[PDB]
């Protein structure tokens, strides 16, 4: 048993809600949330800006000081950092930007670094302003990730649209 309320079971391992992934973040505080990040860990916008903002810009002061010893990460790949004041840590993880014209083949890759983790709070990879189809990538994440997420949809619309058509 686990803090996690109000989600609709989609399969055995994930799980979906329509929330803020902040304020979901700030009640649960879970073990890992999952940011939406880019590979220079520049929280400007989205789940890392609004994230970010939350942390009063803590976590984009940790994550420039990575940056400057280890580089960028990798389309595809993550790091560990702090969770601040929403969670013990913060898996960044790096989807493709389909409005950057990355591989979205890459999409899978970026949902394999959720199965090092046993339970997280995630957003959909490479949806809202990362430009993918949200349905995709629920897919992606459902054929991909074998650990308990829980997915926050800020959206209302995109949730009910997300249930609606889950095969
Ligand atoms: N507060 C806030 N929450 C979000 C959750 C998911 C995507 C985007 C956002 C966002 O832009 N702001």
């Amino acid at each position: 048993v686990n803090s996690f309320s109000g989600y609709l079971k989609l399969t055995d391992n994930v799980y979906i809600k329509n929330a803020d992934i902040v304020e979901e973040a700030k009640k649960v505080k879970p073990t890992v949330v999952v940011n939406a990040a880019n590979v220079y860990l520049k929280h400007g916008g989205g789940v890392a800006g609004a994230l970010n903002k939350a942390t009063n810009n803590a976590m984009q002061v940790e994550s420039d000081d990575y940056i400057a010893t280890n580089g960028p990460l990798k389309v595809g790949g993550s790091c560990v950092l702090s969770g601040h004041n929403l969670a013990k840590h913060c898996l960044h993880v790096v989807g493709p930007n389909v409005n950057k014209g990355e591989d979205i083949q890459l999409l899978k890759s970026a949902y394999e670094n959720f199965n090092q983790h046993e339970v997280l709070l995630a957003p959909l990879l490479s949806a809202g302003i990362f430009g993918a189809d949200p349905i995709h990538s629920l897919r992606v994440c459902v054929d991909t990730v074998r650990t308990n997420v829980y997915l926050a949809v800020f959206d209302k619309n995109l949730y009910d649209k997300l249930v609606s058509s889950f095969l």
